[PDB]
């Protein structure tokens, strides 16, 4: 009721069809009044993989320094129009707490360890058109709650 009050908007900084990484890029806005604690804040950006291969999330750029992001991998079970993975991002306590109508920005990729290509354009999450952030539901996040925002395949 005020308890997940973050806004989640989307843009992908790469957009090539056939690329050998994806670049999602988040800005997370806290909408209330009471401040969130993002080591319990996820996010998930699904996608189909075009070759399962070990991958590497890497967050280049936060607010909330880079270190204090990480993505593990999941696969979808069982999968589905456009996903067959998805990446799912977390926040260390280091990350701290995102006050009251304030936003951050997350801004990573991630690849293959062949560095083999993925197809963006049949995936879940990717978002061909968007050259700035925008409200995207096809993106996920997660409270301790659970599901806080988005549309999960
Ligand atoms: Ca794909
Ligand atoms: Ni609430």
């Amino acid at each position: 009721g005020s308890h997940m009050n973050l806004k989640v908007e989307f843009f992908n900084a790469g957009t090539q069809a056939q690329s050998n990484s994806i670049y999602p890029k988040f800005r997370l806005t806290n909408t209330g009044s009471n401040a969130i604690n993002l080591a319990d804040v996820k996010l998930h950006y699904y996608f189909t993989v075009d070759g399962d291969k070990a991958q590497t999330f890497w967050c280049d750029w936060s607010p909330v320094g880079s270190s204090n992001v990480t993505g593990t991998f999941v696969k979808m079970n069982p999968t589905t129009t456009g996903a067959d993975q998805y990446l799912e991002i977390a926040f260390s306590s280091a990350a701290g707490t995102l006050a009251a109508n304030t936003s951050i920005e997350v801004q990573g990729r991630f690849a293959k360890s062949d560095w083999t290509n993925y197809n963006q354009a049949d995936d879940y999450s990717f978002n061909s058109s968007a050259t700035t952030y925008t409200s995207w539901d096809k993106v996920t996040a997660y409270s301790a709650e659970g599901l806080i925002w988005g549309i999960e395949p």
